[PDB]
């Protein structure tokens, strides 16, 4: 009932307390529990899926949450604009989510904040026997231009279904969350040219090894320009010690946080994403353990951690 309900929503909260303390990152109440309140029905219903994040290098001091929201519900970006949540950017990424919706089968949402910054970004998910490509994703007038004018270098590369997409309204950016990957896209050599060609951070055989395993693979990118501003090969598993970094305290902050990470289906082993991320500057590394867990992440380690 009303007493049960709230109460989730606290355990909820109490969860991101304690994950954000494994990295010694305090949490602003004020930030985070007006977004909680308001889609306090995802977080009661069931079907839920919430995972906190955590980042190596010069992002190690915040904690993301995401938090999914069902397409009944309505763009969620909408509700967290008309409730004064998050201020409107007057820019393309406003219309992005809803846009996505009118030109395609969306089957989820998700919301995603940081801990001492509050809401920053949503997420489209589309149906896994009903991927749209690059083609479809460009017929939206809202995408990036760099979307299109990148579709010759995703073809060549074997990037073609996409799984969802993630709005950043902060940095006006845009994740397209490459599945369905084969092989040959995933080889070492193939993922050199590629970065290569993008002119990011080339990685050594640790991070080859790392990007071989992928399920996802996703770049950046924006409205300024055509070129992408990073690229993360994502790696899902219960395994804690998959983090591809040689660095002493990477492997212990990450084998720390996915041995000690809140979440509720005890019983289980952690569902983890390790993320890999190129820029041109650096390389860094990311890590989230799921909270809720649904078939999906689980079907997702059937396919890829076994």
């Amino acid at each position: 009932g009303p007493m049960s309900e709230a109460a989730d929503v606290e355990r909820v909260y109490a969860a991101m307390e304690e994950a954000a303390g494994l990295l010694g990152v305090a949490c602003a109440r004020d930030k985070i529990y007006p977004l909680l309140s308001t889609f306090q029905d995802t977080l009661v219903e069931g079907g839920s899926v919430v995972w906190f994040s955590m980042a190596s290098g010069r992002h190690s001091t915040e904690l993301d949450f995401s938090i999914s929201v069902p397409t009944s519900h309505g763009d969620p970006y909408a509700t967290v604009v008309e409730k004064g949540l998050f201020p409107a950017t007057g820019h393309p990424v406003d219309d992005l989510l809803a846009d996505t919706q009118k030109h395609l089968p969306v089957s989820m949402f998700a919301i995603d904040g940081e801990v001492t910054g509050g809401f920053k970004k949503t997420y489209a998910f589309f149906p896994t026997d009903n991927m749209p490509g690059v083609a479809e994703l460009s017929a939206i007038p809202s995408m990036p231009p760099a979307v299109a004018e990148n579709a010759e270098l995703f073809a060549r590369y074997g990037l073609d279904k996409v799984q969802m997409t993630s709005m950043d309204y902060k940095k006006r950016q845009v994740n397209l969350y490459f599945s369905e990957l084969s092989a040959q896209t995933l080889e070492a050599e193939s993922v050199l040219a590629l970065v290569r060609e993008l002119g990011l951070h080339v990685p050594n055989e640790l991070g080859l090894k790392f990007c071989k395993r992928s399920f996802s693979v996703y770049p950046t990118l924006n409205w300024e320009t055509g070129k992408i501003d990073r690229l993360c090969f994502a790696v899902i598993s219960n395994d804690p010690t998959l983090v591809p970094s040689s660095d002493e305290g990477d492997i212990e902050k990450f084998h720390n946080y996915a041995t000690k990470a809140p979440y509720a289906y005890v019983g289980e082993k952690r569902t983890l994403v390790y993320g890999l991320t190129l820029s041109p500057k650096e390389e860094y590394y990311k890590l989230g353990a799921y909270y809720h867990i649904t078939d999906v992440q689980r079907g997702l380690l059937k396919a890829f951690d076994s």
